């Protein structure tokens, strides 16, 4: 049911990522480098366990999770969060909670592109990935 999200994806557009990073308290030097980084995201499944890798020249992450089951996560910017990833209206919705704060990372497929919408506070970032 998540199968169309599976594969290797490369960043091809980014809007308002600096705003999103600023909202999370990311320092200017990290924002600078991140603004010029194009990650590759790899989404794999093995039964109902998904693994989502984000690789780049700057930072790398990897999470594994079951849909609908909370997991601990330590984000690229070193937040220690409680996370859950579900399918909602055909979109893969990742919610992170820490210290009463929350952020959503929503992935949807539009015309074969994967669109990642990041929301924290008032900041809304839209990043577009294309399939490799
Ligand atoms: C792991 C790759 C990180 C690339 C940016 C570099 C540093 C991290 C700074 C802020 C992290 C915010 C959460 C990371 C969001 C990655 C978004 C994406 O998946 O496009």
């Amino acid at each position: 049911m998540v199968d169309a999200f599976l594969g290797t994806w490369k960043l091809v557009d980014s809007k308002n990522f600096d705003d999103y990073m600023k909202s999370l308290g990311v320092g200017f030097a990290t924002r600078q480098v991140a603004s010029m980084t194009k990650p590759t995201t790899i989404i794999e499944k093995n039964g109902d366990i998904l693994t989502l890798k984000t690789h780049s020249t700057f930072k790398n992450t990897e999470i594994s999770f079951k849909l609908g089951v909370e997991f601990d996560e330590t984000t690229a910017d070193d937040r220690k969060v409680k996370s859950i990833v579900t399918l909602d209206g055909g979109k893969l919705v990742h919610l992170q909670k820490w210290d009463g704060q929350e952020t959503t990372l929503v992935r949807e497929l539009i015309d074969g592109k994967l669109i990642l919408t990041l929301t924290h506070g008032t900041a809304v970032c839209t990043r577009t990935y294309e399939k490799e």
